[PDB]
């Protein structure tokens, strides 16, 4: 035997540390800001009530459990392709794209990587902003590309380094791989205003850049999916044939469930087909095909006017929440007569917030209010409810006093 | 642009190349030989009872759809080592052994291709028996694996060429990897007798070989789970820590929910949480984490008395039906007057059987009788019936008289 011998214990994860540590608090005062989920604002988990009109709709039928195609239940795929790129885009009225169902958002990066990894000839280059979600890594790492960085966060004043980015991205190489967060930037919450994005698109077009989208958090950022996948649209608009992972575990609180897809903007429906065939050869190895409870449910809502109806209004009650929460934080901050400038909470879009504190200050918050949060300042905005965004400010304000 | 001109269109699946055939064939007799998954005896799909009472089950608890740890529902894991190992398996009572839920049987297989090629420091070559499943080759290669093989099946008697096996496994340079077919071997249906797993086991054991055993048919196979794992347990008990994939999309009728393990056996239960620990970092970057709704049905299965034992009469009943079927077709055979030795028909075990027809008499099959199957002369027993075996009986006696 003795096979394993050698395998040492991984590094721990902080996220889970957080959690960890919070659970075992006694403070009933205590407050978890490091989750990665919606939260309503009582705390719990929330499932969708059109979720759970899909969920008694597909038991009615007395559906089977035979395998889907290896690209996925094609009313997903399809439906996937038209809330991402709109419904009259001439990419998807042309039918030169290819969407295939993937294991969620990282799941779906996941195939893409390796795609690139396998078909993509010009480079093995894949520039990620800084900061980026810690798994962009990893995922692309392991893929076998390798890693570059444009900037993107300016910690100074805790909003985008345009020209930071701009003077970056400027440089470089031609055909190289650019990986750009569509809305709700994670960590930071900070994204390009519109008008910084036609000329993020101008720079990438002009260098030829492949434009790899990662669009996590569409329709729960600002509870519009017209405007959360804007840039997405103006980059294919102008021109920039794309890749897209998009997810379902958020804008539907899918999570568990794992619906998600992979698209490729292509030049034609004749080249869509021979992609699709390749990604097909691709999938077989990796799972054979995907999980089919995730993908009914969202098919139902997208393809079923009424469930499509009501999940518009529960999206923007979810993105409202959080918009609430953010606007409370800066008031009750401004009210207990902190001094400092706030305005990057309210600027900053999504679930993740980067605060700008210093990590002896987020310590001082979980040592003396019991606040938890990971070292870099990021709170997960889910976690503030009206009940407590008082306590969290005055807290706030006692550790940067 | 232009990114994908040199994107060749993929090769063409034979197998779904019969599927389509048999799809546009008008004669009412047709018969689809090549159908990958269980029907019942009137050619439909079935979801088994128990399955459908564990699915009223949650709906009725109202369960959230939270993220589940990245090792899997620790419920689901638990108890698929305790379905692969025993109960009163020293592996498991002493906890040295760590299951990590996988995308199905195939994820699961990926994830063990992809530890291997990571941490076995001793070989990069994984070897084969001749033939194997298709998917094999790829999700090893893939890996990054090397492929290597070993003869096993006999085409001059339908049945194992166990001097081969014999011969090539002697010849394994120590510490290499195999593979083996726990039961029901895919696709020939020729599994080693007891005795035959001892001296295999013995040489194993000797030459100091990692075995990697592939369990997707636990109960599917004969209808009994310890007879169906006798091998596997076999070799544990002999002192030979395997790694192990299973598959819950046979034996439970999981296909689409895609439910099933990758385990790995350590020498204790400190090693364990070492393995473990490398096992999250590496299934983090291709997924994240796994699909629940599988996990939740098998779970509540296993772990619910009255639905497990409800479970084992099902998963009887399917082999039962297998086990007539080729009983049948036996039988019918010498009735019509077949001169020729159909043992291997009977003496083959699970879904597949390899009936020795030739290529020519298979095309003759296909488009004299409308019975589709692939040229290889392998027949998936799923898609026999009590209504025609009768007629299949018939048409193979015309083809070899
Ligand atoms: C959440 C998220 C994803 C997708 O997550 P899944 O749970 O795998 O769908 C992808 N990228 C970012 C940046 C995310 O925050
Ligand atoms: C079915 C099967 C698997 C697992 O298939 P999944 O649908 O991915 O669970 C693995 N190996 C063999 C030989 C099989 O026949």
């Amino acid at each position: 035997s003795s096979w394993w011998s050698h395998v040492e214990m991984g590094p721990p994860d902080p996220i889970l540390g957080v959690t960890e540590a919070f659970k075992r608090d006694t403070n009933s005062k205590k407050m978890n800001l490091g989750v990665g989920a919606y939260r309503d604002d009582n705390g719990k988990p929330y499932v969708l009530n059109c979720v759970r009109k899909a969920e008694a709709m597909i038991a009615a039928k007395k559906m089977d459990k035979e395998y889907l195609p290896i690209a996925g239940l094609a009313d997903f795929t399809r439906a996937s392709a038209e809330l991402a790129l709109g419904e009259n885009s001439e990419a998807f009225k042309s039918g030169r794209y290819v969407t295939v169902q993937g294991i969620s958002g990282t799941g779906s990066l996941r195939v893409g990587a390796n795609f690139l990894q396998r078909f993509f000839k010009f480079s093995r280059d894949v520039y990620l902003p800084k900061p980026s979600w810690g798994n962009h890594t990893p995922i692309f790492r392991d893929a076998g590309l390798q890693l570059q960085a444009y900037r993107y966060y300016d910690p100074k004043t805790c909003s985008l380094d345009f020209t930071g980015a701009m003077e970056d991205i400027s440089k470089i190489p031609e055909k190289s791989i650019i990986l750009l967060h569509a809305c709700a930037h994670n960590p930071t919450g900070v994204d390009p205003r519109q008008e910084q994005w036609k000329e993020l698109a101008s720079v990438v077009k002009k260098r030829n850049l492949l434009a790899y989208f990662d669009m996590a958090y569409q329709g729960f950022a600002s509870g519009d999916i017209n405007r959360d996948a804007w840039a997405l649209r103006h980059f294919i608009e102008q021109g920039i044939d794309v890749v897209l992972s998009q997810s379902y575990a958020k804008n539907m609180g899918l999570y568990g469930e794992r619906a998600g897809a992979f698209t490729v903007i292509c030049r034609d429906a004749e080249e869509a087909k021979r992609v699709e065939s390749q990604l097909k050869i691709l999938i077989r190895p990796m799972y054979s095909n995907p999980p089919m409870n995730g993908a009914r449910i969202a098919s139902l809502i997208l393809n079923t006017p009424e469930l499509r109806k009501e999940w518009l209004v529960e999206v923007k009650g979810m993105a409202d929440r959080i918009i609430s929460m953010r606007t409370q934080l800066v008031s009750n901050l401004k009210k207990e007569g902190s001094s400092h400038n706030w305005q990057h909470i309210t600027d900053q879009i999504g679930m993740f917030c980067f605060t700008g504190l210093k990590p002896e200050q987020v310590e001082r918050l979980t040592k003396e209010f019991s606040i938890y949060m990971t070292k870099d300042g990021r709170i997960s905005v889910a976690g503030v409810a009206s009940s407590n965004v008082g306590y969290l400010a005055h807290a706030i304000h006692q550790v940067t006093k």
